[PDB]
C-alpha cells in the first residue's frame, strides 16, 4: 500500500482545481509516480501478457482536484484523438509499449477546420520516463495506439468536468483541401508541417469498460 498512498499523498498536497499549484510542487508528483511498478496498482498478472478489443479504464479516483484512473490496453487498441482544455495531466507506462501522436493548437484560443502543430509521433516502450501535458503545450491533443498489452497510469488536474466546460472533445483530420501545410503565426513564427484538425463525435468502434480497482487500497 504504500506507494499508491504515497501518490495519492503527494496529489493531495500539490494539485487543485485550477491545476498544480506550481512546478516545483508537479514535480514532485512526477517523481513518486517514476517509481510506479505493476504490483503497486494490482497489474503484475496483467504485465507478463506483454508479449476492435476493448479498453479498459481503472478509476482510482475523483474529486475536484484531479483525477486518477489507469487505461488498460490490448494490442492495436487505439485511444482516438482527443484533448484536454485547461488541464495538466501526468502521464506513466506502466508496462508495455504504445504508440503515442500529440499536437498543440498552431495559435492562441479566440466547429471549422484549426490548424495544429505536430508534438510527438513515437512508440513509447516500458520503461519509459514519465510524461506531462498543460492546457497549452506539451502536446493537449492526442491519440494512443497498443502495440503490446500495455497500461497507462494518469492524473489529471483539474479532472474533466462537461458542466464546468472542461470536455473531452475528440479530432479528426479536415477532409477539406486548400488548407496550407505551412503557416506564419504571431512574432512571425514559421509553423512547418501543420496539420488541420476539427471536432467530431468518435466513433461507435470506441468502447471504454469502466472495470473496478483491485490494487492496494487508498485511504482517502
Ligand atoms: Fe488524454
Amino acid at each position: 500500500p504504500y506507494f499508491i498512498q504515497r501518490l495519492f499523498n503527494t496529489c493531495k498536497s500539490s494539485l487543485s482545481p485550477n491545476g498544480p499549484v506550481s512546478e516545483e510542487a508537479l514535480d514532485k508528483v512526477r517523481n513518486v509516480l517514476e517509481k510506479i511498478k505493476p504490483s503497486d496498482v494490482g497489474l503484475e498478472q496483467e504485465a507478463q501478457l506483454v508479449r476492435l478489443p476493448a479498453i479498459k479504464y481503472l478509476q482510482l479516483h475523483e474529486c475536484d482536484s484531479f483525477s486518477i484512473g489507469i487505461f488498460c490496453m490490448p494490442p492495436g487498441s487505439i485511444i482516438p484523438l482527443h484533448n484536454h482544455p485547461g488541464m495538466t495531466v501526468l502521464s506513466k507506462l506502466v508496462y508495455g509499449s504504445m504508440h503515442v501522436k500529440s499536437y498543440d493548437w498552431a495559435e492562441p484560443d479566440q466547429l471549422q477546420a484549426r490548424p495544429a502543430k505536430l508534438v510527438k509521433d513515437i512508440d513509447m516502450t516500458s520503461p519509459s520516463p514519465a510524461t506531462t501535458l498543460y492546457p497549452t503545450t506539451g502536446g493537449n491533443i492526442h491519440c494512443f495506439k497498443a502495440i503490446t498489452h500495455c497500461a497507462i497510469f494518469d492524473i489529471l488536474s483539474p479532472p474533466y468536468s462537461s458542466t464546468h466546460g472542461r470536455h473531452c472533445n475528440y479530432f479528426r483530420k479536415s477532409p477539406m483541401l486548400d488548407l496550407p501545410g505551412e503557416i506564419e503565426v504571431m512574432n512571425g513564427e514559421v509553423i512547418s508541417n501543420v496539420t488541420w484538425l476539427e471536432e467530431y463525435q468518435p466513433p461507435d468502434n470506441f468502447v471504454i469498460w469502466r472495470v473496478p480497482y483491485r490494487g492496494p487500497v487508498i485511504r482517502k
